[PDB]
């Protein structure tokens, strides 16, 4: 019983984290087999960072000009290159604590665990979700950036994102490992604005199955719904449409608690209206929406 | 920006999990050096829990029915001996892994990293407090046993909890690594209950200071109050009372925040009798209890380990 929020044991990603310099710019680099991948900003000043062009800005750099340091040793780069808004440092050594890996592009409403370092050294570890907005929620300091989110299934590494960039209004904005920006998002000091962020209805359907699974049925009501009527509702309180994808992955939550999904869907269109009447729901007096249907799964 | 429920980065001890399994029972193992330390009912089955001796219970078994597992190694058990509810398997090899360690005994209030396992296996880990009941909000299931609590100061790794055991209401109890429970609980199959809890004040402050730091000041009222004021006010709404070190460990917040304690004391009395009003703080509509005055300081400074 219990159910918390719950990162992925981060060791396996440590053993890759390392101190990128380039000048007067350091950040963190993920060293996976003779590879550091780090956001590519770090060949930016403070001031070449409102139009900075990263081809012209690289083609000027050699090998030598990027400082590597893993631990207390520092790597040799023999090679350097560009993809998207990620820069490929080739070294001359391959990681010997590399796990087995993979890169993974992830949609809003997924989760992933957060390894934040600075100068290649972790020092947390938490939970976060790609918010409908492609910003994350996360917690981050300046030199951050490079630091990676992550989740392991079975031995294997799926890294979704790297850390770029602090918006305004303090949410946080990256690439997956590609070095495609997640959002309309670019690597540049411009005036750029998260677009309005909404509740991963989904996710907090998820939660409610997590909550009758440890044996809250409180905010359960005798209603269904239709999934059109559901959407009207959900639309008015800035939540994310439900498709019928999402009903048919909360399927098996679904088949174990009884709860047909369209009642749950009831439910919560109960829980927006009255809201929570100085009670709690998995000890919390707000709708969770950082729990997907397979993390509720894999923990409860 | 941000302020997140951060655990310590697991590594450390993800290198020292290993499976022990003995009879029918099998659960999680601490691999410190040549000695794997686990919770002592592992040595128990059915009969056993209802009334268990462990000391007979532990004298009729060999080395060979501890089974100890590290990766797909079979390590190999020399001995064997209890320290209160924790059992400590010497084996042959040290762990060449074992990070530099303490084994401390935490207060109600601190926080520490819970490393969970199933089958000598990491598979998550997350932040909690050690509530002012010896209990823990955990999140563990049947075969969690034996999985552990720490923090991280520099390179040392300190271990402060073991798992052991899930009460009727969902929370946990467990021991300190040298086998002394936590709270008025034994590791038997019997009636057991947690006690009222208490909300953390002193953490609750050190919250509503992180808070501040990331732009939040809705709450902040030109009042204060004297500790005493505070104290009253604070014993009706079960929050476990304020000392003057608690005072004294906000000190750097107080500073940071130019908001003297006393003063966000009077923010919490007039949240306690007011409520938040529809509005959250960090992003929660409760007072958040799980962060010590050294996480926010910690999590706001950004130190690696
Ligand atoms: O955002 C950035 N860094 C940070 C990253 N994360 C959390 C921070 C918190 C506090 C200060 C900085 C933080 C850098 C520097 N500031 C503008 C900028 C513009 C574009 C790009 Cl791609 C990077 C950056
Ligand atoms: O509590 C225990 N294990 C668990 C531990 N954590 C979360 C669980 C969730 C669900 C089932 C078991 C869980 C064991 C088994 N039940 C009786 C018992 C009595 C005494 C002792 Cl010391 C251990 C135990
Ligand atoms: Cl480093």
């Amino acid at each position: 019983s219990g159910f918390r929020k719950m990162a992925f044991p981060s060791g396996k990603v440590e053993g890759c984290m390392v101190q990128v310099t380039c000048g007067t710019t350091t950040l963190n680099g993920l060293w996976l087999d003779d590879v550091v991948y780090c956001p590519r900003h770090v060949i930016c000043t403070s001031e070449d960072m409102l139009n900075p062009n990263y081809e012209d800005l690289l083609i000027r750099k050699s090998n030598h000009n990027f400082l590597v340091q893993a631990g207390n040793v520092q790597l040799r780069v023999i090679g350097h290159s560009m993809q998207n808004c990620v820069l490929k440092l080739k070294v001359d050594t391959a990681n010997p604590k590399t796990p087995k890996y993979k890169f993974v592009r992830i949609q809003p409403g997924q989760t992933f665990s957060v390894l934040a370092c600075y100068n290649g050294s972790p020092s947390g570890v938490y939970q976060c979700a790609m918010r409908p907005n492609f910003t994350i929620k996360g917690s981050f300091l300046n030199g951050s950036c490079g630091s990676v989110g992550f989740n392991i299934d079975y031995d294997c590494v799926s890294f979704c994102y790297m850390h770029h960039m602090e918006l305004p209004t303090g949410v946080h904005a990256g690439t997956d490992l590609e070095g495609n920006f997640y959002g309309p998002f670019v690597d540049r000091q411009t005036a750029q604005a998260a677009g309005t962020d909404t509740t991963i209805t989904v996710n907090v359907l998820a939660w409610l199955y997590a909550a009758v699974i440890n044996g809250d049925r409180w905010f359960l009501n005798r209603f269904t719904t239709t999934l059109n009527d559901f959407n009207l509702v959900a639309m008015k309180y800035n939540y994310e449409p439900l498709t019928q994808d999402h009903v048919d992955i909360l399927g098996p939550l679904s088949a174990q608690t009884g709860i047909a999904v369209l009642d749950m869907c009831a439910s919560l269109k109960e829980l927006l209206q009255n809201g929570m009447n100085g009670r709690t729901i998995l000890g919390s007096a707000l709708l969770e929406d950082e729990f997907t249907p397979f993390d509720v799964v894999r923990q409860c």
